[PDB]
């Protein structure tokens, strides 16, 4: 952590974590959590089998995708609860637009990506309250507790992944909103 | 101003769900409600606890069982996270800070919670080095669950070979309480 003190304007490239953590796709929710515990750490990429970076699993995605599954963290792999595709800004952005972003999808940390596409770090709430006016760190604060990130189905991504309930009330499969697409994970 | 206190800012339409309540629904309540703190009170109507996300996330999936397995008294910051509905919300963000907290509850002189608040609520009262030290807090540091029986050690996790806790043990050698 590079100090800085505050300043108006600041390039997320300059006060993203470069340290971030990536696993693999079919990691257990149970795995993924053990490695956010111990490293205090909650937000990690998630990368495919072939290296590509698919998504980003954040606390919230846990309580909002994998606990209404109702089953046990270890038979649950973090591809069917990662924010997915993985949300993201580019390094040249200001804190200013990073703010914009994660406010208009509801997150509080998201990805950075250099020119080229590949993920060079990971912006959260806290890194950006440190040049963030009051008004704007309120306003993600706000936009976090309401809305939920827009999952995209992976088979066509155009679709938009919807919460299918049974009785109890239990998530049993997340479904393509996309007609021309029949997926179910 | 300099001050401001927590009793006029604090959320007092809150929600309290019974202690037995399993994670699965207390999470679907949270869920349905996008409020994300509850109060949680045993069957004589005591507050004996407060069940956020982080709880969730290091108390309860460490233990790899089902949501609808694990009753929140198990879970829920335990004793009770609080402050004094007088308390300045300085005085608030000190507490949340040393705590490693982003909510708690408010209590009244007679002993009972009133409310919650929130760092959301506070943001729009606290300097901007305050939150952000509130947010480091919660970052690096965990609530200490003081163990009811001795109340003085702290209720350590107990792991088997897979990593998955068992019981949380307080770590006062002259105690024997576990849970
Ligand atoms: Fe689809
Ligand atoms: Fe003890």
């Amino acid at each position: 952590l590079v100090p800085r003190g505050g300043h108006m304007f600041m390039r997320v490239e300059k006060i993203m974590n470069s340290n971030f953590k990536t696993v693999n796709w079919n990691t257990t929710v149970f795995d993924a959590v053990k490695i956010m515990n111990e490293n205090h750490l909650y937000g990690l990429v998630v990368k495919d089998d072939n290296g590509n970076d698919v998504g980003l699993l954040s606390e919230r995605s846990i309580i909002k995708r994998f606990i209404p599954r109702n089953k046990k963290p270890d038979e649950v792999p973090i591809r069917l609860v990662m924010r997915k595709p993985i949300p993201k800004v580019k390094s040249d952005y200001d804190v200013k637009d990073v703010a914009a972003y994660l406010s208009e999808n509801g997150l509080e940390r998201c990805a950075v990506v250099d020119d080229p596409g590949r993920v060079v770090g990971i912006v959260t709430l806290t890194d950006l309250s440190r040049y963030l006016s009051r008004a704007s760190i309120t306003d993600i604060l706000l936009s976090h507790r309401t809305k939920d990130y827009q999952h995209l189905c992976p088979k066509c991504g155009v679709g938009v992944l919807e919460p299918v309930y049974n009785e109890k009330g239990e998530i049993k499969v997340f479904r393509c909103s996309n007609p021309a697409c029949d997926y179910e994970e």
